[PDB]
């Protein structure tokens, strides 16, 4: 159900400044994930996006959704297994139906809601939304392949 | 509420030393409630510590001092970016600080400061930092606002 | 309106700055039609510290972002030409992204070339599609709809 | 136990890393009693981008941090001597901070000297107090309690 | 010993890391004789934040550094071949630099090509000289002497 | 003036983080010599890569700090402490020669730049000297620069 940063670090190979999931609040195998990233001014991204107007990049929202969806796919098949995690990689083949509705800014808790749309073998198609305070800020569908590292 | 854009117009602190994201409550000469989001995507966590992200205790205090500073700026001159842009903030004293619970990525670090005493530019504040309604830290501090 | 633009000119048009300005040079520009630009990929970028240790792969979403910035440069200059003063008052936003395909990984040493074509434009609304290429090969494809909005 | 330690020795004892390793050299050390150490202050530090633009002032809270790290080096080597294999699985938590006064701003070009004395220690819990100094003058006073803990 | 090496190979031979690994790819290598390598130059490098605001220019001294690293890669693979096991036990020290000329500024979007030849070598001491080139034009010249030393 | 602090250096040199490599000027004699320094601390980004577990201040950046000191000397010799004119000038370094590194520089070192004017003819300034740590010569270099409009 709940995974904290330490758990996340053992599953995902992403490190600073490209690990964009802070906590997993909900996880149903083969079904859905709810996770989040806290948004703060204290992030290097905001130096350039943009000067005097801090806006969390929309592509990094999608990236966070992908990272959530990849975590869903991996743990669905192998559970919380750091040893297997090092032998596998989840890369993203496609991204589709992306819509941005509301700008994300420092102070926002950026929540990722992804469900498994379909899966066959190592090909997993996830989809859902990014949410701040109950509102949809973005949506996206993503297709991942799981492979050997 | 004051948002990051408003905070930037008052506090002189910038990246990577601006440690308040939003002001939720402000009562002139009385108290302030504010917060900073804690995320893994912060440079500090590279060194504090490897494989063990713990938000530095001294930076909790700094975030409290900045919250106190916002309260000080605005109690003094109201929301005035023009006056603000000439000033900086010096730490004078820190006392009676206790850390109870570690602060980690995914935490909403909420600052609760009240005015203990003030005179001119010298402001003494005290209160707590909280995560999910729990006190993670206590501190008292005195800061001075000065011309740049 | 020129067809070649260097970083000096890109900085005057785009509001993006480090570490989110992801276009280094523009090699072809045809108003309301197309842009060919590129970003150099080097190990000396902070992004590779995290993506990934011992295995530097340029993030696919940053390829898309770089395509969007190229598209945004094209959109603005198609309407106002090289006008830094007005550029300073405008900002281009992503509305949608569709049909994104990652074909080949991008790595240090690569010259990431953005090829964007104008699919539709009406006023401030611009639909662009195209590819990111390395040494003549398609590494990514994307379509996006952008909005030229007020900065304030 | 030696009395002088260099950055290599510090790295082998303290768990802190960039951008939070704030002790550069140890000049004297008496086990269970005192430590004198220092950190060089240069404009070439990332903190100075934010504290403050056009007026670089080394943050007071980081002076306290460096004093704590000095006490933590003293604490560890007093416990286990110079043992990097024991050290690499330890971390250090701040417990309390009291009676800190900042007297003089610290700026680029300063050699920030930490002088800590052990006020009380019991097991992993070390209470140190002292001063930070620049050119023989007290820029800061501080009392603090830190706990050494096994990473778990 | 092959002729082309990519970033993952360079990582395994050179001890340099971010932000001081300034070679992205090796295109040509003749043991004990010469090397052609390059670094891509992008705006997305932290160094351009300070060199200079509103005018990105790749520092001349860092061009020399990239040439030394190219020389160092040549030096090591000449003596040990592609041996990551032994590469881990070594660093490189600059001993001398001579005859350096800066002819053309290097900017974002440039492919910085390093051409170095061995002038003299004995044991760990390697003397190299050559040019840095962008689009076939000489941007810089330098001679340098380096030593491969045991990490101890 | 004879002594300049970081505030003054920022107003004369266009260099900024992470390429401003002079922290303070302790001596300045117009047309003759400059003594300046940069503090070396582990808390610098360069040390992440140069090298892991063995922090060594890059030799090329010693030379760079010497060049910066030479440029400050040249500029202040021509116009003194003038931030307004500073914004309109560049000091372009054309050549570097006779550089030798004797002792590695590490966190905790006070890197002192000793530079003197070797030749000044029109826009061309030729400067040379040493970098020192605790009175010992750690590096030496000669440099030639040209004054020009920004
Ligand atoms: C351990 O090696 C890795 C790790 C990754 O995160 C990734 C990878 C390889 O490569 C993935 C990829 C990207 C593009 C492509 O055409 C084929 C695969 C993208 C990715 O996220
Ligand atoms: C006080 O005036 C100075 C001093 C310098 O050292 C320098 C300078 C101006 O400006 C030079 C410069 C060179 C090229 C450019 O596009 C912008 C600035 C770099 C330099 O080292
Ligand atoms: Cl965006
Ligand atoms: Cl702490
Ligand atoms: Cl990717
Ligand atoms: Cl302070
Ligand atoms: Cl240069
Ligand atoms: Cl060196």
């Amino acid at each position: 159900s709940q995974f904290f940063i330490e758990h996340i670090l053992q599953i995902l190979p992403h490190r600073y400044p490209m690990l964009l999931v802070d906590r997993i609040t909900e996880l149903q195998a083969n079904q859905k994930i709810v996770a989040y990233k806290n948004i703060t001014f204290n992030e290097d991204v905001f130096n350039g996006h943009f000067p005097n107007k801090p806006i969390f990049p929309g592509v990094l929202i999608v990236e966070g959704m992908a990272q959530s969806g990849g975590f869903l796919a991996f743990t669905s098949l192998w559970g919380f297994d750091p040893e297997i995690a090092k032998t596998k990689i989840v890369y993203f083949m496609t991204i589709d139906k992306v819509k941005f509705r509301i700008p994300v800014t420092p102070g926002d808790r950026l929540e990722y809601h992804l469900e498994v749309l379909k899966h066959k073998g190592m090909i997993w198609q996830v989809g859902g939304t990014a949410q701040v305070d109950g509102k949809v800020v973005a949506e996206a569908e993503l297709k991942a392949m799981i492979a050997e590292r």
